[PDB]
Order: C-alpha cells, then structure tokens, then sequence
C-alpha cells in the first residue's frame, strides 16, 4: 500500500520510511541521501552506502521501485520533491 511509502512526511525521514520495510536501521549511514537522489541507487550501491546486507538492499529495491512507479509519473503528494 503506497500511503507511508510515497509520503513527504516519510520520504524526508529515511528512518521511519525504512520502518515500513521493518528495517529502519540503515538511516545511520543513509539519512544523508534524500529519497529523490536515493531511489536511483541499485543493489550493490546501497551497500556502498552501508546497506551491508542483500535482505536490506533487495527489500529497498522493492521500496524504491514502488515509489519510482509513482515518482516517474508525478503521482506523489508534490511536496515530497
């Protein structure tokens, strides 16, 4: 469900955004990257950011391309940008 994964409130709070994934722990190394520069990463590059775990980066590839499937079409709440 996209509400809490496509939301300005979460998209600018990497910790509570990653909490929708039940991860919420990469923010220690990843909150310096806003969702708009972020979702554009990949498998192994999230890991150079410190997603030092496939079942965090692949789970992020989920999180990313759902928001991509709305962002690449301007369907987000417009204040997330």
């Amino acid at each position: 469900m996209p509400k809490s994964l496509t939301d300005p409130k979460l998209l600018k709070n990497i910790p509570m955004w990653l909490k929708s994934l039940r991860l919420h722990k990469y923010s220690d190394a990843l909150s310096g990257t806003p969702w708009i520069e972020l979702i554009y990463l990949d498998d192994e590059t999230l890991e150079k950011k410190g997603v030092l775990a496939l079942g965090a980066r692949r789970k992020l590839l989920k999180a990313f391309g759902i928001v991509i499937d709305y962002k690449e079409r301007d369907l987000i709440d417009r204040s997330a940008y």
